[PDB]
C-alpha cells in the first residue's frame, strides 16, 4: 500500500511511520513546507501509525530530539512517538478490508487529514486549532495539547480498567474534532475502506 505523506504546514515537520515494534518504510523523514514523501506499507500491517514531529534536531547519524512526537531520539522511527501527537491510525487487509482513523487519545500537535487516494470510502480530518484553544492544564510546555491521561495518569483518563466515560478534557478534543477519537472508549470514528486501498496523510490540510 502506498501512503503519500504531504506537509502543507508553513513549518517543517519530521514525518514518522511505525507499527510500534518496527518502522514502516524508512520510519521517518524531514518534510519542509510543501514537501511530500511516498512510503510503502506492507499489506496486512496491523496497528500502523503516521504522525508529525515538530522542532527537531538530528545529527549526521540520525540521532537527536523533537519537541513533539519524539521516537526515542531517532530520525527514522522504529517505535511510537512521545505525546502530544495527532495520530493517523490504520490496519490493512483485515479480513479483506482496511480500517482508518484519526486519534487525539495521545494529544494533538499538528492538524491532519487522512484520506484514501483510491475509491470506496471517505477520509477523516482533525484540522481545528486545538493547540490555540487548548485548556490551560493540558498545554504542553514543549509544544502541543496533551491528552488528560498523559497529564494526570488516572484510571479514568487512561481507561485502564476498561471502564471509563468521557470527561471534560475528552469533550474538548471531541468538540474541536468530532471525527477523531477523543478518549479510549469513544464512539468509533473508524472508516472501513476496501482492502489494499492507498492513502494520503496531509499535515495542515487547511
Amino acid at each position: 500500500a502506498t501512503f503519500e505523506i504531504v506537509n502543507r504546514c508553513s513549518y517543517t515537520v519530521w514525518a514518522a511511520a511505525s507499527k510500534g515494534d518496527a518502522a514502516l518504510d524508512a520510519g521517518g523523514r524531514q518534510l519542509n513546507s510543501g514537501e511530500s514523501w511516498t512510503i510503502n506499507v506492507e499489506p496486512g500491517t496491523n496497528g500502523g501509525k503516521i504522525w508529525a514531529r515538530t522542532d527537531c534536531y538530528f545529527d549526521d547519524s540520525g540521532s537527536g530530539i523533537c519537541k513533539t512526537g519524539d521516537c526515542g531520539g531517532l530520525l527514522r522511527c522504529k517505535r511510537f512517538g512521545r505525546p502530544p501527537t495527532t495520530l493517523a491510525e490504520f490496519s490493512l487487509n483485515q479480513y479483506g478490508k482496511d480500517y482508518i482513523d484519526i486519534s487525539n487519545i495521545k494529544g494533538f500537535n499538528v492538524p491532519m487529514n487522512f484520506s484514501p487516494t483510491t475509491r470506496g470510502c471517505r477520509g477523516v480530518r482533525c484540522a481545528a486549532d486545538i493547540v490555540g484553544q487548548c485548556p490551560a492544564k493540558l498545554k504542553a510546555p514543549g509544544g502541543g495539547c496533551n491528552d488528560a491521561c498523559t497529564v494526570f495518569q488516572t484510571s479514568e483518563y487512561c481507561c485502564t480498567t476498561g471502564k471509563c466515560g468521557p470527561t471534560e478534557y475528552s469533550r474538548f478534543f471531541k468538540r474541536l474534532c468530532p471525527d477523531a477519537f477523543s478518549y479510549v472508549l469513544d464512539k468509533p470514528t473508524t472508516v472501513t475502506c476496501p482492502g489494499s486501498s492507498n492513502y494520503r496523510v496531509t499535515f495542515c490540510p487547511t
